[PDB]
């Protein structure tokens, strides 16, 4: 089970991800 | 000009924020 | 701009705080 | 379980990486 | 630019501060 | 739990290691 | 240009100081 | 606890442990 939680606006790129 | 993102991500937990 | 992104990973706790 | 955090703001980056 | 990244990792607890 | 952390910010970069 | 690293772990408290 | 630094900060690189 993978899961991405991501928003990325010019500036501000956020990215967050988690396997189980 | 921001992000705000608060979100609980299957046993994580995140927040994030950019104050302008 | 200043800048917040935590997460409790988890018993991990990480704070990250910027000014860019 | 794997958590990856990876952000760029301004002119940072940070990336944190946290295995429980 | 000012980072801190800071963390708390079982009885560890760590600072880390950047300053360009 | 073992932890890396890395900060990047133009030329200055730092690596950060944390394991119990 | 400074990096510093402040690590904690109970009775044991030490820390780094990185200049230019 | 092993704990590592490395950086690589202008026209210089240190790096250190602290093993606690």
């Amino acid at each position: 089970v993978k899961v991405k939680v991501k928003v990325k606006v010019x500036p501000t790129k956020v990215k967050v991800k988690v396997k189980v």
